[PDB]
RNA sequence: AGCUUUGCGCAGUGGCAGUAUCGUAGCCAAUGAGGUUUAUCCGAGGCGCGAUUUGCUAAUUGAAAACUUCCCAAUAGCCGUGACGACUAGUCGGCAUUGGCAAUUUUUGACAGUCUCGAGACUGG
């Protein structure tokens, strides 16, 4: 009725919050080319 | 032979450099420039105009500051699971990837500070 045999949760997925990572990325500004490129005039991809 | 003087040239230490350093082709000047001192004396440049190479390095703006770039795709531990295989439903080896790996036996920290002569003691109020 305790909800018995006393546990040990490594390996074993845990339950809430704990697996909180968070990571603050920012990647460098790939922007496109206008001027002097010999291709066609709409942008490349 | 040594010392030494004067002028010039070279290099070096240091100092100075817009009341400084020069050019002058224009004029004047020791056949005298310029002189308030000392003038029956002194003695050198004066007035104007006009200026004040080269190499190296830094920094800034600028898209670019002058010596022959960006982007995409893919390659470069263990517990389960799926097959393949091997050995007797079980076990083992390698391969593969479709969940997980901070709660006492390990990989998410009983560590840190102090003191004494390789060895121990004290504290975490």
């Amino acid at each position: 009725k305790l909800m018995a045999s006393f546990d040990s949760t490594k390996g074993k997925k845990v339950d809430g919050s704990v697996n909180a990572y968070a990571i603050n990325v920012s990647q460098k500004r790939k922007y496109r080319q206008y001027m002097n490129r010999k291709g066609g005039f709409n942008r490349p991809l």
